[PDB]
């Protein structure tokens, strides 16, 4: 199909800088995601998240604004977690490439895939990570392993475009 | 073993005539995320700012010793080999190489103590004609064919990212 990855959730979790909220919009664009989530965001909406929303204006239009994780994650056959700290058993760890297949693993069977971003600040809670099925981590040099929260989406939808286009032959 | 994360060092991060302050420190942080530590800047519009100390938290010692210069070829000089981006992947000219393949390229280029330059362009009109033809190889990160192009920091982010995976399954992981 081709309307797979309109079935991928990408939930940002209590986001402080408004101008990542557009960031992760354009990022979510550029790899064909158009689904974004937000949980109690500290400023939405603002002008500085449609600043960083180049082309992807239409993706903050339609993002939904939720009082719970819980919320933002009904519906979803599985939801995959990030962490920049490390692994707790006996949750699964996985790097952005097996992320990837596990989304498209999902999305073929007809499911409803999230991707869970923490705060800049804090991250997710033990109790947020603990909703999700799987954690994901991606490598970085461990003496600054903290990427900046869209960036760390972009990664993300990447390695999921990246396994979304070699299921096609592409 | 230890020299192996030296080779991360050898790896230049040229940005030209960056627009947004704020994009430079995104570079930055990018590749201090990734264990890149050298960055070049060729005639940015605002540099030193504010904002791109603010964008690049943590990694303002990047910043500290970027190299800013007014010419590509400066930029380049003592470079082994030169990677570009491109974010059209339209036919025309050159052929494209991918972010993993470019990774491999890199890493490949690292022997023998060599230096490899990986080039962005500008936030409207990335590389011109001329600064394409300084590269050897032209990279292109897949993309939505019907939206547009990666935010520059984003960009930089996706391809220190390949190059670092590369780099530590090389190693074993
Ligand atoms: N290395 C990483 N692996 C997975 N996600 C990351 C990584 N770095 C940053 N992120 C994402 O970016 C969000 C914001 C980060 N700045 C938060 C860092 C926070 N100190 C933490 O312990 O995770 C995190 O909650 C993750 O969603
Ligand atoms: N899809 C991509 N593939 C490779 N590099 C990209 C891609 N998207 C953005 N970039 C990089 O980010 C820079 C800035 C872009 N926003 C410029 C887009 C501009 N409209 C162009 O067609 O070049 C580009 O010069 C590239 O260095």
């Amino acid at each position: 199909q081709s309307m797979m990855l309109d079935r991928i959730r990408v939930v940002l979790v209590n986001t402080s800088h408004p101008g990542n909220i557009g960031g992760a919009a354009r990022a979510m664009k550029n790899m064909g995601l158009s689904q974004l989530v937000l949980v109690q965001p500290e400023s939405f909406p603002h002008g500085d998240a449609v600043a960083r929303a180049s082309g992807a204006t239409d993706i903050l239009d339609a993002a939904r604004v939720v009082d719970t994780l819980e919320e933002a994650l009904s519906g979803c056959s599985v939801v995959l977690g990030t962490s920049a700290r490390d692994r707790r058993i006996p949750w699964p760890l996985l790097d952005p490439r097996e992320c990837a297949t596990t989304c498209l693993e999902h999305l073929e069977a007809n499911g409803e895939v999230a991707l869970v971003f923490g705060r800049e600040y804090a991250g997710l809670t033990n109790e947020e990570l603990q909703r999700c099925q799987f954690h994901v981590h991606i490598p970085s040099d461990p003496e600054f392993g903290s990427l900046n929260l869209a960036a760390a989406v972009q990664v993300l939808t990447y390695e999921v475009r990246m396994a979304w286009l070699a299921a096609q032959g592409k």
